[PDB]
């Protein structure tokens, strides 16, 4: 693994004293090693890049772990290429070291570089060398200057002559050192946010508080805001990574068993410092009228009522299962909204409370962890629909890519029709959905990932079943994507063994759905 | 003599087990695992000392009294500990440079010996019936201790090395200041530095696998974590002289439990149950042991709080008693009983077909819920089905705020389950958090009314670490497992035992510690349980 | 051994850094610009060793708290900087002698290593995992360290000349004192000489500039603040040093190390005219107002006119007289010929408020704001006019309701900025500071200074010579994000150390103290240089 400028590299190395880890019968730097990999599809134009790396210690495992412990290195490396192709392929890449100083783009000519042909048939690894092409006299760790950087291109598109669903295939490449690598003078992404037992059955979604049991494609698109951060630590909704009590102040009570009715206008809770629009907790759904004995469907249904905002006392006649929502104009006629301007917050009782009460101010207080609303034992569709979530202006919306299509986490809910039917029941199943689980809003809102990922790319972990696997992307916004295209049924999570992560991926890219 | 440089050993104390025989036969034997790596004798990673480590020799130490002890390993110098993340063997021995920081009038001496494998390391181990090196207090240049790779196998793997030397630093003579006064303590510098015969082999992957550190990060202390009985956020640390005994959601560093419920919060659901009321108070009572639904364990249905039942009547409303909104249910179709819908309390009783008495064991009781307000309607079923909410409140007669519960005299636990007392001066603690309270439902915190305190044993991201991982090999009986939570003015220490209880050095106080000045939390490691814990606020 | 010369080095100690490979490298290196220059090796320059800094050591010191940083650079040696104005580059190491003043009886250890350029220094360096070298507190001859030269340029130009090494010098073990007593501290003294492969090349004219600035050692000389100087505010002579320890923000006037600024004025104290305005009276006392974001003819910016200042406006009508309100003589003057109207001469209070078409409301955001003048005492005869022009002085003074002195102004809280203004904040133990004048009040104009009555002190952000010199030059090299320039006041009783930041914000290490400093007794001022901004400065006072 000689390179051409070898000598050179090594005598003006030596400003930092004599070379280090430069035994050559070493086995850290005699073998190839895994590096990355990237994917190939039919519909790249030729003349697309494909793959590109800066020229540094970070694209081998060891010089990695040797880079901890060392102020300066030079010296070039060996790039691998492994095509996992079949024989009913064709195409061509080529592949070329870019000196520095010269811009990368869409305007590149790479087939005029000295450079390499790889060919999607191959099944020999091809090799290329990339040297240390350096304005100093070395590359210091924390400040490397100016590196030389490989290129990847098309040279013939790649052809499918049978036709299918088999539309790409994957590359992976390797690196080793070259002879002349050394290192000087000693010295002494979120990943983590997806983990499996997040999603195997400790992990809990962001809106009903339940065990993630599902995964529900949503085809037509959403949005959503409440209790939903992004990749910039902001939000645009009003709670806080957490379940905690209803409670406001103050409130018009009225009742004209009784069905008592509360109701306030929205923009008023200046005791929420996360935002004024309603109190924390306070659920993002429309209101469903109802009147008599007629029961709302679909109905956010918390068990709390009211108290006397005089002293903090509570009214013990009117604790009751009360429903809230988002309504417009309710002083009289109940009618649904999804807008947070200019709209009002009601609560209202759905059954006969004991006794009612009329006050101009009250106070209402209800439990966070709330039930869907049923006329009867029968159960519905996921709840809340794309047409009943309520959000602030200025909320980004989901929308498909291609075939990759956001989804919501599925857990079980309980129903007032039937208390008692969780799962396997002969009466049928529930389904709650959130955004995004409780422990990766918790993330998000702590930790700072605002320039980990670009604009347009999908962070991407792989969740690995017994029969086959699937890829589950996280963009910017913070909803997440799979394959399924046009699909709407039900992923269940039962046969979950573990989840890998990826890392970042162009957002147009299919994601791979094996199952 | 002043001067020292990076490679200077200083003097050069030997022992008997340094020979060369050791030398030799370690560097044939260490050849199984292919040629030695890292093996360079001009490099300046092995030509150098390093800081390793710094401890404190103080006027009140007895002879015997070890001041330093570690195990031959990589991990005892800085650049062979980042150098074994790539390899998967090692052998060879380590030097151990010493810098005493003392003075020409002070007096004392140490004595360090090498131990050979096989032997005890503790209290009863007598140094001085080894082969040793004694130093003076006085001495101005370093003194170098070689450390020989004695070892009955021909490698130690990275997994598990096996049987190992141990190094042992004691007190000689006692530290003596002719003076007096305030400085009554000197620092003792360690640095290393390898062997010659020191080699690395089987290169392995750097992300390549062979303690329960991560159990408590900082973000569930300060203001994420929520506690294992209330749901609510941790506020503060509560010592408890007395204390107390705890099962109900609550796992050991063994993976069992002796309570009934899951790491989780949801709604408490029975179905068959005495249901009377002889506005009148629905009273719905079942016996223990009958949850045979309830895969965990049969006393209780999941989430059932352990808590004792206050008996009430009438306008009387009872304090420091568990409340939950629900009501009952049809246990023929499941439909609920709409007109039975408040807030119940629920508690643990013996005998209460008529008269209520509360009771702590499990065996032999009853679990009984009781509406504190009166219901819209009664309903008289000798079968029917309960269902509350997990997450519930604390109810009191009026506006005023009472201490913190359940007091340790109130909890409810299974026979078998251990109990925490206190170890010298380390007292075990629960975790405070703020709880809505009836009889003022807006109160939360710095309220002219006062504050309420919920309390728990364990936090709940810990609980659940703890329920899906192994840690019945990382600490031995005796020991606590310290992290480190650093405050704005000083730090204290945190212990965590086997059975799962966690212990502070608050002594026989009882004051409640605030966690507002948490900054961060810093593991330690396995210490022994009888070493006071530091409380420096 | 109790006798030291000025050409004795004393103990040598090397670490792993110093080679022959690094020498003979740098050397072949060099050639590139020439035959070196000045390699006379018996000039007196080059064979001394000259002063560079002293510290203290404590006993309460732990263990791994730095002591003492320098970056490589001619600037460590006098003699090496001047020669550095006549040539275009440089090349070579320096030694570093150290003596510790200790005693017999004391005990501890320090540790001195070479940190490679690309590494931060901070609280966060391990010194010891470093190649090092241990002194103890008995050490009676001096000790001597050589700093080689670690670049990856073949050489160092002059106006930038790269990343470069650090000398790092920390607690190794604590100092003990076996007595106790007050006795908890001693002193280290260094200093420097050039090493035998030190050297210049490429001789240039003394008198042309360096694209980029050397450093702004120059900006703040001892006649800025011995008694010629004065702030950028109130234009009056610097007689203080005011801590804030809340911490404040400042555009109007102040420039950042980029040649860029967030204000609308220019670095000059210059009469306030302005065309385009509302003037009404509904003995009267005038009001003139303006919208904000109309000043068109200002080219440094458009929020007001220039010398405008920066103080909200504080209402007051009838007989009551505004607290700490920027007082100005001047008035109202026809805008359609430019004639003055003379019965509208007084002195009139200017300030920034909202929405006072009838109600006068301050405010601190020029952005959707007004600016207003009022009269403070009846005019001769009052002018209705929809378009009339505004002309005030630029040096201001403060009004105040009786012969009472008051606090210093403005405050934190009535400082006027526009959006985007970086604020000062205290790091650790280092505070921003403001410089503070006297200045006249209108209850009582004849007290100045040790009056009876009380004194009045008027801050101000930065020293006028300071703003020009920032204006003018340009210093965005010079230093990284995340050190202070700093430099030493030598008073009769002690020194302290004063740090200047990017932004522009002098800070001093007077912890959380807000007490004023007296600049009487200050002698002179010596440049110090980069230091890591998390360094606590010396107050020894």
């Amino acid at each position: 693994v000689t390179t051409e400028n070898a000598s050179t590299s090594i005598a003006t190395a030596g400003i930092g004293g004599p070379p280090q880890q430069m035994d050559q019968q070493e086995t850290w730097r005699t073998n190839f090693y895994y590096n990355d990999v990237f994917t190939w599809s039919v519909a790249d134009a030729p003349g697309n890049i494909l793959y590109t790396v800066q020229h540094s210690p970070q694209n081998n495992p060891f010089t990695a772990v040797l880079s901890q412990m060392y102020a300066g290195w030079a010296g070039g490396m060996q790039f691998r290429f492994i095509v996992a192709g079949s024989g009913v392929f064709g195409g061509r890449l080529v592949a070329a070291v870019i000196p520095p100083g010269i811009e990368i783009g869409p305007g590149l000519e790479v087939r005029q570089f000295p450079h390499v042909v790889i060919d999607a048939r191959s099944l020999e690894p091809v090799t290329i060398t990339m040297p240390d092409l350096r304005p100093n006299m070395y590359h210091p760790t924390g400040n490397p200057g100016l590196v030389p950087t490989l290129v990847l291109s098309v040279y013939n598109n790649l052809i499918n002559p049978f036709g299918g669903s088999t539309s790409a295939i994957q590359v992976t490449v390797e690196t080793r050192p070259s002879e002349d690598f050394e290192f000087v003078m000693i010295r002494a992404s979120p990943a983590d946010l997806l983990t499996t037992p997040v999603l195997t059955g400790v992990g809990t979604d962001n809106r009903w508080n339940g065990e993630i049991v599902g995964l529900q494609p949503v085809p037509g698109g959403f949005s959503t805001c409440n209790r939903h951060w992004n990749l910039n630590g902001s939000t645009y909704g009003w709670s806080s990574p957490r379940f905690a009590a209803i409670d406001h102040d103050r409130g018009n009570a009225s009742f004209p068993n009784v069905l008592e009715l509360w109701y306030a206008s929205a923009g008023s809770a200046a005791d929420n410092p996360i935002s004024q629009i309603a109190p924390d907790g306070f659920p993002d759904m429309s209101f469903v009228p109802f009147s008599g004995i007629t029961i709302p469907t679909a109905g956010w249904v918390g068990f709390g009522g009211i108290w006397n905002s005089s002293n903090g006392a509570p009214y013990v006649t009117t604790m009751q299962a009360y429903e809230l929502g988002f309504a417009t104009g309710v002083p009289s006629n109940p009618q649904p909204t999804t807008t947070t301007s200019g709209a009002q917050i009601v609560a209202k009782s759905i059954y006969g409370v004991a006794n009612g009460i009329n006050q101009t101010t009250a106070g209402l207080f209800v439990m966070a962890s709330g039930v869907i609303s049923t006329p009867n034992s029968s159960a519905t569709t996921y709840t809340p629909q794309p047409n009943r979530i309520v959000n602030a202006p200025g909320t980004p919306a989901a929308a498909p890519i291609g075939k990759n299509t956001p989804i919501m986490f599925a857990s079980v809910v309980r129903r007032t029709g039937d208390i008692n039917a969780e799962a396997g029941s002969t009466n049928g199943t529930q389904y709650g959905a959130g955004s995004q689980p409780l422990p990766v809003t918790i993330g998000l809102s702590l930790n700072n990932y605002s320039s980990a990922l670009m604009p347009g790319q999908f962070f991407v972990w792989q969740l690995n079943f017994a029969s086959g696997f699937m890829e589950l992307g996280l963009s910017v916004d913070g909803y997440f994507y799979a394959g399924t295209g046009a699909s709407a049924t039900l992923i269940d999570l039962s046969d979950l063994v573990d989840i890998r992560p990826v890392g970042p991926r162009p957002s147009t890219s299919t994601l791979v759905y094996n199952l």
